[PDB]
């Protein structure tokens, strides 16, 4: 007879338990992951009403409110900084503007922060894969002054240093350098935060970006001259941070100054049979977005969400498919994943959205689904606790109810794409895996989650499949 809704609920609970056990057994098999390129410092301030109003008044209230109506491209004055914050509160929208002015950068440091944590997709994933999962990790740190180095947690996290010719791997706190602090000031505000007449529709953040190095992808000399020797020490690589690249720069350089070098790294990784996963974050420039699609055949794997997959369909699908993917309509998402895998021949695509994940793979097996389940629990644990510290904290995410609507979506999906096992579907020359996720009702954290999902699935899948 058909498995009822209450039966599929029990069945997903058992799959989640077994997948957590299998991931914990498999993860010790991973002998190294490389993470590149973006690592910075995040300085978080929880905005205060009086303090923010006083600063708007000091600088000139008429100049600030004008900036909310006509926003600039980047921050070049204190008026523009505080205009962007109030616009972010008014619209309720996640914004990030680059700080060009040295005077504003001094003003931001004096205003300060309530909390400091590692930033950047590579930097955050070093603390997760190295600190929590204990996988030996080499991370790219474009500028490593003391304030940056000491944001890394204890565990097997490593950065390359040159001893004349010989490359060594040491903890980041053992490699402090006289280098720039790359700080992103994150001004956070709750649901219905109010300042003057302006009031927030929902909770969000404005980011003031004072980081010259990750914006242009300037790489350490150890990754420029010693990449092959780094490669010899890992089995996996996760590449992120290319989404900032512009087609043209005012100094006449272009995006290929960085992408030719990235491609040279991929050539090395593939010569050593390292499996690589690209985080295809939204890339505003369409010519750069297309050059990154054309680099996908040299990756093993790609991670993307509904905005990021819709964006890629705008350049290689069609606009109507892109619209449907943006909304997370499962059959259009599948069609899009298939179009991307037909265009690139990439072996793995992991899609993640609100309620469910999909993974389309050229190879077959239950490990693909169990890695998705582990990633779901890692994400729910991070959102629950704010930041994770040990891998046993992810066990508590087993208590978070699985999203019941996505259990029902599984039926709809299965009527067209028959399953051979729960969450697992054969196609002619590929496999599709589906899991319903764990949505945390009152999350302590809303940032770093997408990377947590995408990294955790890729690394635990490899660990489980390794033979």
């Amino acid at each position: 007879m058909k498995e009822s809704l209450k039966d599929r609920i029990r069945l997903w609970k058992r799959l989640y338990v077994n997948a957590f056990e299998n991931a914990l057994n498999a993860i010790p098999n991973v002998k190294g992951v490389l993470l590149a390129y973006n690592t910075n410092i995040d300085a978080i301030k929880y905005l205060d009403k009086d303090d923010l109003e006083k600063r708007v008044t000091e600088i000139g209230k008429e100049k600030v409110f004008e900036i909310i109506e006509n926003p600039p491209e980047k921050i070049s004055s204190i008026e523009e900084l505080l205009g962007g914050i109030l616009r972010s509160i008014k619209l309720g929208k996640a914004m990030e503007w680059f700080v060009e002015s040295e005077e504003v950068r001094r003003y931001l440091r004096e205003w300060g922060w309530d909390e400091l944590r590692i930033g950047g997709q590579a930097g955050i994933m070093a603390n997760l894969l190295g600190g929590v999962y204990r996988i030996p990790t080499i991370v790219h740190v474009p500028q490593n002054p003391k304030l940056q180095a000491e944001l890394f947690v204890d565990g097997p996290i490593y950065v390359p240093v040159f001893e004349g010719n010989k490359l060594k791997l040491v903890h980041p706190k053992d490699a402090i350098a006289e280098e720039e602090e790359l700080i992103h000031y994150i001004y956070e505000f709750p649901r219905g935060f109010q300042v003057f007449d302006v009031q927030a529709p929902r909770e969000n953040r404005f980011i003031a970006n004072a980081d010259d190095y990750n914006a242009r992808v300037y790489m350490r000399r150890e990754f420029r001259e010693g990449f092959e020797e780094i490669t010899r020490n890992v089995e996996l690589a996760i590449i992120s941070g290319l989404q900032v690249l512009k087609e043209y720069y005012p100094d006449g350089t272009t995006y290929r100054d960085v992408l030719d070098r990235v491609e040279s790294h991929l050539n090395i990784l593939n010569r050593y049979n390292v499996k690589s996963h690209f985080e295809f974050a939204y890339t505003a420039n369409r010519r750069v977005r297309e050059a990154l699609v054309e680099l996908l055949p040299k990756f093993t794997s790609v991670g993307l969400n509904e905005v990021e997959l819709a964006s890629i369909m705008e350049i290689i699908g069609d606009e109507e498919l892109a619209k449907e993917v943006l909304e997370g309509h499962i059959f259009s998402v599948i069609d899009a994943m298939n179009v991307l895998m037909d265009e690139t021949g990439i072996e793995r695509i992991h899609f993640h959205t609100y309620g469910y994940y999909l993974a389309l793979t050229q190879y077959r097996g239950e490990e693909v689904r169990d890695a998705l389940l582990f990633a779901s629990l890692a994400a729910a644990a991070k959102a629950m606790k704010g930041n994770l510290e040990r891998i046993e904290q992810i066990r508590d995410a087993l208590s978070v109810p699985t999203n019941e609507r996505a259990i029902v979506l599984e039926e709809e999906l299965e009527k067209e794409f028959t399953e051979f096992e729960n969450g697992l579907i054969d196609m002619v020359d590929r496999q599709l895996a589906f899991v319903p996720t764990k949505i945390v009702a009152s999350p302590k954290s809303t940032v770093g989650i997408g990377d947590t999902i995408s990294s955790s699935a890729f690394v635990s899948e490899f660990g489980m499949r390794k033979r």
